[PDB]
């Protein structure tokens, strides 16, 4: 019923659309073979033309949906780099709305969990400012997703490397060594440790 509910996501019943993606998301957080299912119905251009929606509750179920879909294997983290999500994402980085904020950090650092080719495509979306400007956050939650977004980045080749110290990185890793949070401090620290030559 996959093709029906990827149908669904047009209708003018905002219900309906609502209903057939909380079970797309449903589906999309299962194994691999779930995934594929889901990128091969179609799903994946509906999904990122959603994140255009004003309604924020649609634009929640859409990321939640998209960042399952990137947590599968490279090639399906290269279908959403393909269906052009990175741009939106990163945009939403700068959403009043933190919940929403989150659930694009989610999807962000799940897509920079890939190859090197995969981080580039994330820092050719410009990640880095809104990343780096997100480790200035009050709300500890956003401040170790951000953390650790960076951290996959940073985990990647020489080339990515490069652009993180490039975005100003090092210096507020340095600073947050002294954070009142203990899990924050060691965090920035490792990030720090990959960066070092």
């Amino acid at each position: 019923e996959l093709p029906q509910m990827v149908q669904q996501l047009n209708s003018p019943d905002q219900q309906e659309l609502q209903s057939a993606l909380r079970k797309l998301s449903q589906i999309a957080s299962g194994g691999n073979e779930q995934i594929q299912a889901v990128i091969d119905a179609g799903a994946l251009p509906a999904l990122v033309q959603l994140l255009s929606s004003p309604n924020e509750q649609i634009l929640q179920e859409a990321l939640w949906a998209l960042s399952n879909i990137a947590s599968g294997g490279n090639e399906q983290i290269q279908a959403v780099i393909d269906a052009g999500a990175l741009p939106a994402l990163v945009q939403l980085l700068s959403s009043p709305n933190e919940q929403i904020l989150q659930e694009a950090l989610w999807a962000l650092s799940n897509i920079a969990s890939g190859g090197n080719e995969q981080i580039q495509a994330v820092i050719d979306a410009g990640a880095l400012p809104a990343l780096v400007q997100l480790l200035s956050s009050p709300n500890e939650q956003i401040l170790q997703e951000a953390l650790w977004a960076l951290s996959n980045i940073a985990s990647g080749g020489n080339e990515q490397k490069q652009a993180v110290k490039e975005a100003g990185a090092l210096e507020k890793l340095e600073q947050l060594q002294s954070h009142e949070n203990e899990k924050i401090q060691k965090e920035a620290q490792e990030a720090l440790e990959k960066l070092q030559s």
